């Protein structure tokens, strides 16, 4: 039985999608895969230390940086501690330990076990690590702030407690009996064709098509398509990609080589993706579950089992040309042959690795062995440093090998969760790419999120994104996301279960007043009302008491502050929440702000800020800090999530319009005046001057090697205190904004130079340099994120961008030069790109 089941009905409600249900399935892959995922799962469960994981320890092996060092003038550092209204302060060791920390207080005090949280936050201070280790501690010295802790004891680890478990050498050829609509598009009479192909890694293998016909609703072949391919020339993984066009209207796919390594046979009736108008839907082994609407294909397999010397001078050289070259620069077939008959010297180059491993003709059985041969003898490889940048693009779309793929996650094995954290997105996505729905990847998140309750926490959140939004890949995700929720522990069971029912409420909320204003610019009277009273109305006996909040899990949101919530004045008609600070030891009264937006894609968001953290840590790497500010953002639904509201801080065209905020008059001296009246002393001020002297640098290289650059004013914004920062990733022309107004906090005005200025410039020319020396990270994750996050991506030259961007195969000297004419544009374009927005709102 009875409670397997309740169980089975609140996995179902907390996924969004329901596992067990069979109604779209043609094999067994789905239930196999959560029978296989079991053992993972009871694994990570069963070694997992219950204390350490109740408290989920916030930390980071990496050197503490240059600019934080410099936070510390004693070699010492304060620790504010609490009882209740009692406490002390302790000068303690940047290596001091939170457990020898403990010694030194016990003495202070009095003259049985405690624990070290964060005042206001599920934070802990614990564990074997130094102080300066802990992310808390990190982000306290960054932002010139007190270390406040309470001496309480820990949490018990029953509550985590996991409720117990219960469970040929023929020709290859392929059938078309044909195709189905219920309703014909465009309505005139076009043609139709089917075309057939046999996939690896997006590599065709061969490929027959049909007869064309006409489009009706039913057309009939019933013809063999006979393939080159030899069965067992067939590699696993392959799949029988089936399109239609008349051009290209629909696709479904078929792994030839099921997850038993049996080969596939049988009749088929799949129910076919529709296109829009390369990208990771198009890869899908799912069949479309709208069997009323889609279009239809019919087929028949019935074909059973299966599973040196010294290299010259010259050719050397070509070799390595091809190594060193980018992840985007195409191979040609004489490249391809360098690299196989030379194998054995490109296996000593972990960086040659993706290039060698797509030279194997993988529909040749032989190749494969010797590619499997060469596999082998991996020293090399496992005893490389690990490099991410390498490691992601083995677990590209380009690689569908099973082994290939595996040497890669292998190599994230050796991740500590601080890492994991920072990739954990674009790891997730990644899983799109597998071909089976069980792999060495999706069992490494799962393990990896089971344990620790950060990784789980959003694990959780990126896969129910993904499964919510994404009928592509639902079935996939919500299996992996199913096995997690049966070993993360009834504590966050729990918790999940009271963050579902917040932001599902709240989306109700976001959608009905988005009704009732129509467009009209104004927000009206009888609209904040009906907000406030619908708040009441959940706050009066339905909402939970509080819940986590899912941008920043420490956090625990309590009432909402209905005074303060409000309708945003956009064409969407965002929610502006402000809720109580549930934690009573909290150093603030301060409210938790969240912003609800329905109208963008909020997934194309995380992913832009995802690669901002990134860019943040490669900065770290040169003790450099941009103070980037990549707000919290969750996307939780079909065009819907919540995002983090930054504290103190307005938009650069509401400085604008402030003094003037006309129809579009901009004027050059605002912006610091602004910054005065909000800096209560003069040292204050330029402190703020130089804040944001690197957030407009980092914000400068950072938005235009993505190519999202040239933006309007208003999804600009700046902190009282300097901080700026881009917003709305989601939504003549000009490389990156650099105003007039900006220029004139840096002494300067329509072509001059001045000491500000010259700062500026030298920290955006060494962010860009350093970036570059992370070239191959950052094409591969660009690359990725369009595919997996974007609509219809040209696979050439969409992504193409950035690699031109980054300024690939450059001189340092060159590159830097480079970058200096963007900010030139930037100089000679003004105010004229900004101006440029509204004139177009008849254009
Ligand atoms: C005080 C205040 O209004 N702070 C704000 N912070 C943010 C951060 C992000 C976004 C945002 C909104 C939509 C899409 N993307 C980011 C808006 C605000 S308002």
């Amino acid at each position: 039985s009875e409670e397997s089941q309740a169980f089975q009905r609140q996995l179902t409600a907390l996924i969004g999608y329901d596992v067990t249900d069979v109604s779209n399935v043609h094999d067994d892959e789905l239930e196999f895969t959560r029978r296989g995922l079991v053992t993972p799962r009871m694994a990570e469960v069963a070694s997992r230390d219950p204390k350490l994981y109740a408290m989920h320890p916030w930390v980071t092996s990496k050197p503490l940086p240059e600019y934080l060092w410099k936070k510390i003038a004693n070699n010492c550092i304060f620790i504010v501690i609490h009882r209740s209204t009692t406490s002390q302060t302790i000068k303690v060791s940047p290596d001091d330990t939170p457990g020898a920390i403990l010694q030194s207080f016990f003495t202070k005090m009095a003259k049985q076990d405690f624990v070290l949280r964060v005042c206001g936050r599920d934070e802990y201070l614990v564990g074997e690590t130094p102080i300066k280790n802990f992310q808390w501690v990190r982000h306290c010295l960054k932002n010139g702030e007190e270390i406040h802790v309470v001496l309480d004891t820990p949490p018990d680890p029953a509550l985590d407690e996991v409720r117990k478990e219960e469970w040929c050498d023929r020709k290859f050829r392929v059938k078309i009996r044909g195709i189905d609509i219920p309703v014909l598009p465009r309505n005139t009479d076009l043609t139709v064709f089917v075309e057939a192909n046999i996939q690896h890694g997006q590599q065709v293998l061969c490929q027959r098509r049909t007869s064309p016909k006409p489009f009706t609703e039913e057309v009939l072949w019933n013809v063999w398509l006979e393939f080159s391919i030899k069965i067992k020339d067939l590699p696993k993984g392959a799949l029988l990609n089936l399109q239609i066009y008349c051009r290209l209207l629909y696709y479904v796919n078929l792994l030839l080589i099921d997850h038993r390594f049996l080969l596939r046979r049988g009749e088929y009736v799949l129910h076919m993706w529709q296109i829009s108008g390369f990208n990771a839907d198009k890869l899908t082994s799912a069949t479309n579950p709208d069997k009323e609407n889609s279009m239809s294909i019919s087929i028949l397999l019935d074909n059973h089992p299966i599973a040196r010397a010294e290299m010259p001078n010259q050719l050397r050289k070509q070799l390595e040309a091809i190594i060193a070259t980018d992840p985007l620069n195409p191979l040609t077939a004489e490249d391809k042959e360098l690299l196989w008959h030379f194998r054995y010297e490109s296996l000593k180059h972990p960086k040659a690795y993706p290039k060698l491993f797509s030279s194997v003709k993988w529909g040749q059985q032989e190749i494969v062995a010797k590619t499997y041969q060469l596999l082998a003898r991996r020293e090399v490889w496992d005893q490389s440093a690990l490099d991410v940048g390498l490691t992601m693009q083995l677990l590209d779309c380009n690689f569908s090998d099973e082994n290939v793929r595996a040497i890669a996650v292998q190599k994230l094995e050796s991740l500590e969760d601080d890492d994991v954290l920072h990739y954990l997105l674009q790891l997730v996505q990644a899983v799109k790419f597998e071909p089976y729905h069980d792999s060495a990847l999706a069992r490494f998140l799962l393990k990896r999120g089971l344990r620790n309750k950060r990784i789980g926490h959003f694990l959780f959140w990126f896969l129910r994104s993904e499964i919510a939004q994404s009928r592509h890949y639902q079935q996939r995700f919500a299996v992996i996301l199913e096995a997690y929720l049966r070993g993360c522990g009834t504590a966050m069971l729990h918790d999940f279960t009271q963050q579902v029912q917040v932001i599902e409420m709240l989306q109700k909320v976001t959608l009905d007043i988005k009704s009732l204003s129509a467009e009209k610019y104004d927000v009206s009277s009888q609209v904040i009302s009906q907000l406030k009273q619908k708040l009441e109305n959940l706050q009066n006996s339905q909402l939970p008491e509080s819940f986590r909040v899912p941008y920043d899990p420490g956090l625990k949101a309590g009432a909402l502050a209905i005074e303060k919530c409000k309708v945003m004045a956009s064409k969407k008609k965002p929610l502006w929440l402000e809720f109580k600070c549930a934690d009573p030891t909290a150093l603030s009264n301060e409210t938790i702000g969240i912003i609800f937006k329905h109208g963008d894609d909020l997934r194309q968001d995380m992913l832009i800020l995802q690669i901002l953290r990134i860019m943040e840590s490669i900065w770290e790497t040169e003790s450099l800090d941009l103070c980037l500010l990549p707000y919290g953002c969750i996307s939780t639904g079909d065009k819907i999530g919540m995002i983090e509201i930054v504290k103190d801080a307005t938009t650069i065209a509401k400085i604008q319009q402030s003094t003037v905020g006309n129809t579009g008059a901009f004027k050059d001296e605002v912006l610091n005046h602004w910054l005065k009246e909000k800096s209560p002393t003069e040292e204050k001020f330029q402190a703020a001057v130089e804040r944001f002297v690197y957030s407009c640098a980092g914000y400068c290289v950072a938005t235009f090697v993505l190519g999202i650059g040239d933006r309007h004013n208003d999804n600009i914004m700046i902190t009282e205190t300097g901080n700026l920062f881009h917003i709305d990733f989601g939504h003549e022309r000009v490389p990156f904004v650099l105003t007039p107004d900006f220029l004139f906090v840096m002494g300067t005005s329509g072509k001059k130079t001045s000491p500000h200025f010259q700062k500026f410039q030298d920290i955006c020319v060494k962010a860009y340099l350093a970036l570059r020396h992370h070239t191959n990270l950052l094409i591969i994750l660009f690359s990725m994120m369009l595919m997996t996050g974007m609509p219809q991506l040209t696979s050439k030259e969409d992504i193409e961008y950035i690699r031109d961007a980054l300024t690939v195969g450059k001189n340092e000297e060159d590159a830097k030069k480079y970058f200096l004419d963007q900010i030139e544009v930037c100089r000679d374009k003004g105010w004229t790109v900004q101006f440029n927005w509204f004139l177009h709102l008849v254009l």
